[PDB]
């Protein structure tokens, strides 16, 4: 439940089966599998697998899914814009990391004045 290193997120938004910004929008738990699923509004799709994110069609612009996280990351969800990233297995998309966005663009914007960003994304 730590939250993931800023190495563990640059080498994330790389290596990760999904990487979208967006926002919580509805936590259910699932005591049995210790899990809770997170529905999420994305307004950025940087990649995904298995078409765990799907266009809403009423609202232009944005995808919904959902993924898992351990009960105790989804009790303390936390509030407003995320990145999120993550593994896609059997059509089920778990959460590698969720650093806050405003958080994660500072730290991006750092690696890549350094050029230590394995690689580039551009959330906007």
């Amino acid at each position: 439940c730590r939250p993931c290193s800023d190495t563990e997120v640059l080498l994330a938004i790389c290596t990760s089966d999904f990487v979208v910004r967006g926002f919580i929008e509805d936590v259910t738990h699932v005591p049995e599998q210790q899990v809770s699923v997170i529905y999420l509004r994305v307004n950025r799709l940087h990649r995904q697998k298995s078409r765990v994110f799907q266009p809403a069609p009423e609202d232009s612009g944005h995808w919904l899914g959902h993924v898992t996280t351990l009960l105790q990351c989804g009790v303390r969800p936390g509030h407003g814009e995320f990145l999120f990233t993550g593994h896609v297995h059997f059509g089920e998309a778990q959460l590698g990391c969720a650093p806050r966005f405003s958080d994660f663009q500072r730290m991006y914007r750092k690696a890549e004045e350094m050029g230590i960003n394995p690689c580039e994304i551009n959330m906007e």
